[PDB]
């Protein structure tokens, strides 16, 4: 199913420290943003996506269109500019990021009633699990 619609609340979280760190975020930032449980709220209609990643320190939302390439800041993730462009593969709801970090980008994918997350940069791959709230 590529519907990925609704709000999802972390099961589980895996090496997202490692992805921050191929980002550069800052000690500070990183020891604190590790600890913390986070929910992604995804609004889908046909080819267009809102995106929200949401905890208690941080709150990014990005809006696209599949099969659309966006110019995009990546504002207080990491503030750097990329060509960020999503589609699918298969079932699997694709980003890639060109820009200065090799092998940026995330996949999303239903799995039951559970989205699976991958984030990537460099040679890190965090990979996270939600449930459907
Ligand atoms: C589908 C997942 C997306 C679009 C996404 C975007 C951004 C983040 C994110 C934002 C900010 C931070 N900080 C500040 C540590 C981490 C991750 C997550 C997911």
């Amino acid at each position: 199913t590529r519907d990925q619609n609704g709000t999802w609340e972390m099961e589980s979280n895996e090496n997202f420290e490692g992805w921050m760190k191929a980002l550069d975020i800052d000690f500070a930032t990183r020891k604190i943003a590790v600890r913390l449980t986070q929910t992604l709220v995804i609004d889908q209609d046909g080819d267009n996506f809102k995106v929200k990643s949401t905890s208690t320190f941080w709150n990014y939302d990005v809006d696209f269109t599949v099969g659309v390439e966006f110019d995009e800041y990546t504002k207080s993730l990491d503030n750097r500019h990329v060509k960020a462009l999503v589609t699918w593969e298969g079932d699997v709801l694709v980003c890639v990021q060109k820009g200065e970090k090799e092998n940026r980008g995330w996949k999303k994918w239903i799995e039951g009633d559970k989205l699976y997350e991958e984030l990537t940069c460099g040679d890190q791959v965090c990979r996270q699990v939600f449930k459907k709230k």
